């Protein structure tokens, strides 16, 4: 441990910290939940604070030894080599000012380290103000977390569940419509549903990412870019976008809003809950299908990823759905915390940003993740009962209907009737109640039954 | 009452609905709130494009269309609203509404001399799955296009014109509640224009999904028992008729009836625009606040006396109306997705529920917004003097007397404004400090509120 | 012309639909809040018309107001909380959040029915004597809530209780397989099951009881801000025995602290929580229930639910409970906004939570009351499919782990998935019958209905 | 050399060489790397209490060697006090019981016990008359109760303690009204903070009142519900053990034994609870914050003692936060309870995940709200009594007298001339036989007006 000496105080840091007094007295302040930033917010404060120096030293404002030295500093925490020395906890002022000097302290010390001194505010943070700076690195963080993460996850689900609705293109068996008896789909087309699902998800996205993307950066401490060059903004994310290759960042189109509001991360959120509302559908429908061996359903086998019970031997869960269903669950939780910090804001600041920036970023994260388990470890390897699913098909009540131009939907209603109680197919059924003859030949009756021709699948 | 026949049912003489009606009325008195006018045009409009079609393909006679067809419009037109009278908490397909629409259009064209069974005529190539949801899309497609986007564009153009008016109205910014540098009134009125700007943009990027229609995948999904192009053509009839460039076919008929997205999708979009409404409402009304102990900033129309008890009093009514409605439909978008997560298998089974809210956050948005738009913003007036006096007395702009004076000496002059409750300029000239390293002319060039919040420069015109 | 008659305020002259029995006040507020086309509903008109009854009362009783006005209020009053005149209450639920617009309907509308009696009664001075929207509201809203808790909600959901206890009963020995991650598990009855739910009601019963001594507290006295300025220091404690009189409602009573009662609707909060247990109670039976009634052929054909329009019947009922939870979740989450939302002496969203608590109430009583009976009454199992699900698990090996091992167990269980063979059959083909396991061993442990433990 | 066999009945897994987890643990490590979080330092403790408390009663009942029992007993004291937290690396979102999580447990007692030479099968001897859906939904709700009753109701109890010792300093600090957020009668800063104290203490009444529930304890039930392989009196015995081993009287057997696996009903009623605690404190910080705002362009009616380092109201913000997470977390866990299946609720870890995070954030901020924000306020008295006495409002003690309808012209009239109330009401000539000078005087004496009660 080392003594440092704020305005006033004497505090104590530990001896391996790169921040300073500033951090350890927000250390003191805000033990609440004992969680401080993610690697994701990290690195974009790192990000952030390389280009407003890289900006600061283009305009001849900040010395250039000084700027290389910020430089390459804040290239190290973009790099996750110091997730380590942010010890402040997400609930902290509402601002992100905390955080902000956080990395302020954290580039000075390493700056330090190589024989240049940095003033933490007037060197690190010069032109930028306590307000527009954490939510910038927010929205940077986001967009990233976007395009460069969820989206690419979600297109490896989506092409998982297409290369299985292709798979399974013939693959008869019964609809189900409120979990009753229907007339028969494929579990090809099934699939195509979820995969529209994913894909639509993809869509959702991207619509989001117009406003998303924009930055609060050079608006300074009120909107009005006051201690800022006129044009830091465009500067400093022009820099940015050539550093990163995030096009999708840009200037906010009003600066106000970008510092009143973060109505950008309630509407990014809206598209994960959706999505997290979809691959609930989809996880849901699964592990039905799954269901059994015995007294379930037994549509598919899922793959098996662990034994099932510390008491029930040979049993074996559809875990990944459930992983799944639970990390849509929290999006949805966490949805409702970045709406109500939304709502939640004064004049010329919103004051829940690390409150939202924590569950935004944690929803992309999650969501990412287990979207590629869900592809790998579960949709790839799903297998069908291909014989199970086409004798149920073609033993239900609902396929009679096409028998009724040629024996009468009274006699169809029988055929349907003794089909059940004897436990056959309908096609068994008609031969057994002795319908074969000049009314209604073999090969009528097969074609009037064709349960693959009900579904009516495109042929390739 | 008369009966009618599975049988006996007794239903109301005046009714035009017929004995499945009936039996919904008895099986769901849950709520007492039936479809809304909205859902019910859109059950109109889509039994006569499928009248229509069906008619087309030769597979229903002309005259049993045209009866189908004139009795639909009699509906969509509004004239049968009182014909509807099941739950919204009913059969979660919303089959029993559309057998409602089907019973009520035969009765109708009984009337007219002509015989049409409900289902074998009216449902003729529509399944009771593929209708009801894609009455919904249509509404609620016709809910955001319609009546929606132009409200919010009224309340934007509202809050811009506000915002050009108070272009010059200097004031002291607020972060975290606290003393900040200057901004204009201008300035704040343009952010809250750009959220509602925004919120258009919103619900213009839902409406590619928003405005996709399940007609024609009937029971499953397969279109099994309909014509092959049975949902391009009903959707070509709507979209001529209507003028809803937004409706299309699904582009996954599985998608389309075994999830409603496209809803849980745009109330999300609702959602965000009630989280800038509360934001823009609570700051007008913080702003209004007072007369006498609170910011005093601005003054809102007076429409309504305050209080029963308190004389004279006026409450900023319009606010707490668009705060309310803003709370009314996060509440609808947390049933909504609810709903829309829970399908199963071919079939989402929360639609009325979820049209029910869906329907309702958007009438709730427009209509308050209209009324926010004419009742409040149109008439705010600003204390003008009052927020400049207070932004030329804030320690927040000695700041540009540094290179003058020194930060040590600024401090003093803040500190000493305060105490005594004077402006800068007139603490700065009482410390004695106008000479010759500080001119007045200098002073007031310094210590220019409205340069410091930093407007933008208009052209010579 | 003669379509319309002029009425004042201290805003100046309105006019007013020459039939409306409402004034001033209440045609500007219909006005400024065309918004959701909804007004109050009949259980608010009359806990408003029963409310402002009670002030009358205890100013007469006073001696503040003179005994010919307050018969007056009283009798209109009445006419009001009875229903007579629901279409003289047109503002809409999105008013001023104070509910000052439908405070002053009552009381102008009160003031209109005494004027055809031949008394004259001022609207603020007579009819709102003691009293502030601000404390007249929020008694009005908790009195109807407390009244749908106590004497509408509680007794649907014991008559919910009764039906999932009677079917517990009766299905005692219906043996079938457990399931567990929607996968085979070991035995339980169906009697079993329908304990749980049963329970899970009981267990919404006890959390609507618990949040009923804050539900019932009423602001009635603290008049403006909560300092019971312009009333009489013992104007609430008097009010609210007169509605206890009147209801019979033991639950209402004066609040614990005057200001809480006013800057907050806490106790709106709590309860809709209360609601949302059950919704989610709700869901778990319901969904159970619809999934066992699934099929027959695509499903687990369990039982048979009663067929309502008009076999393989529509889980018409469950898909209304699960709409209706839906709802309650919804209205639940509008309510806890509105509620954090206040700001010093009073809380402005009183109108919206209002709305949502009562109408989730009105939800879960309705159809809790027509789940137990249309569906759950008449439900039928299939008894003998049952018990083949529940001896076809291979988890029915797990009552055998004391006596072979958990790794062998799983073994057993495997290879009977394999082979198509039970338990029994491939316990005995991999020759354990042995030392430490008998054919007797088996009959004991493998016993389905035993292994259930009824 | 960086990793060894284990086994479970699907076969064999390479595990790190140092690692006390084995098979299962590992596969579940592999299966689900999603939020990069794992169980709390209070939920290893519950999951260690619980197995030697298990192991306890197998000794007990004969049903395990005494020798095996006290080797668990004692490898499951080190887990509960926090020795082998590292030995626990798997996710929340893992299978939806926290199967995974009871055989990390289960595994790494065996491989403790196994280093002072016993022999333990994780199933058969360590998890001996127990299942997952017993013990991990117990190990959450002890997590739960303990939480709710040893942490939270203390730190409400400090705050509440910390408002009502204000209500009674600034008991006849006079000041204006708002409602509207629009100027009202005189109330005394006191009487405001007495409305905050009641909210904290219903608070704790509410989280009272979830205790029977809360406590209820699945443990006895193990795979479905029925006891199958557990001994008939497994779980009031393994209860008993817990009770005197932890001193909370709150915990207990399962009024139904199919409920209490089933269902997490008891979660979502205590969050719902956490969430109008949540609800309380927003309008409590939020009014501080804004008495505190300014000063020249707020209401400047009291001073936030300064943390940092015109000070922001950084407590107040932390508060307001905070109660956003417990609105979200309580949405989370709404969402699991409500979609269990049959004989179980498979979103356990998820909802332990939030209920336990909310218990948390509530319990630190309250505690740092009453010390470090409430206790050191400071009011502007003067200023205050200036808001109360240029309220127009103050007219309303005058309805009495003159009517509501001029009551409202004097009003006016006051605002517009820049005008008192006294004067007004002087100016417009209504001192007569009905209001004499002495009663106008008396009528409108703020503090007088703000009803004080006796202390
Ligand atoms: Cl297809
Ligand atoms: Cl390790």
């Amino acid at each position: 441990y080392r003594i440092e000496h704020d305005t006033m105080g004497e505090v104590r840091v530990p001896a391996k910290a790169l921040w300073r007094a500033q951090t350890q007295r927000a250390v003191e302040n805000f033990p609440i939940s004992g969680r401080g930033l993610e690697r994701t917010q990290i690195r974009a404060l790192g990000l952030l604070k390389g280009a407003c120096a890289q900006v600061n030293s283009d305009l001849g404002l900040l010395a250039p030894e000084k700027a290389d030295a910020i430089i390459a500093a804040a290239a190290e925490i973009a790099d996750g080599q110091h997730d380590d020395q942010f010890p402040i906890d997400v609930f902290q002022t509402g601002s992100g000012t905390s955080s902000n000097m956080n990395t302020n302290e954290v580039i000075a010390s390493i700056a330090a380290k190589g024989g240049v001194t940095l003033h933490p505010n007037d060197d690190v943070n010069m032109s930028q103000s306590s307000n527009d700076t954490f939510p910038t690195a927010t929205h940077i963080a986001a967009t990233e977390a976007a395009v460069a993460h969820l989206i690419p996850a979600l297109q490896q689900l989506h092409d998982a569940l297409a290369a299985k609705a292709l798979d399974w293109h013939t693959v008869v068996k019964s609809g189900r419509t409120h979990l009753m008896d229907a007339v028969p789909v494929t579990l090809g087309q099934e699939f195509s549903g979820y995969a529209r699902q994913i894909e639509a998800g993809i869509e959702r996205v991207r619509a989001c990412l117009p406003r998303l993307g924009e930055l609060a950066i050079g608006g300074t401490a009120v909107g009005t870019g006051l201690n800022a060059p006129d044009d830091f903004g465009v500067r400093v994310v022009a820099v940015l976008v050539a550093q990163t290759g995030l096009s999708e960042l840009r200037t906010a189109a009003n600066s106000f809003e970008a510092q009143a509001a973060r109505d950008g991360l309630v509407e990014a959120s809206g598209a994960l809950r959706t999505i997290a509302v979809s691959l609930t559908k989809i996880a849901n429908d699964i592990r039905w299908m799954g269901s059994g061996p015995l007294t379930g359903l037994a549509e598919i086998q899922l793959p098996d990823l662990q034994p099932g019970s510390s008491i029930m031997p040979g049993k074996v869960n559809p875990v990944l759905p459930e992983a799944v269903t639970q990390v849509a669950a929290q999006v949805i939780g966490n949805d409702a915390a970045i709406a109500w910090g939304g709502a939640n804001g004064a004049f010329e600041l919103n004051v829940y940003i690390p409150m939202m920036a924590r569950n935004i970023l944690e929803s992309f994260k999650l969501l990412t993740n287990v979207s590629r388990l869900f592809a790998q470890r579960c949709i790839a390897g799903l297998t069908a009962n291909v014989e199970h699913l086409r004798r149920l098909a073609e033993s239900s009540p609902s396929i009679v209907t096409p028998l009724n131009s040629a024996i009468g939907y009274e006699e169809a209603a029988a055929v349907a009737k003794q089909a059940l109680k004897e436990r056959k197919t309908i096609r068994q059924t008609v031969i057994d109640r002795g319908l074969i003859g000049d009314r209604l030949s073999i090969e009528d009756l097969d074609r009037r039954l064709d349960v693959l021709a009900m579904a009516k699948a495109e042929q390739l």
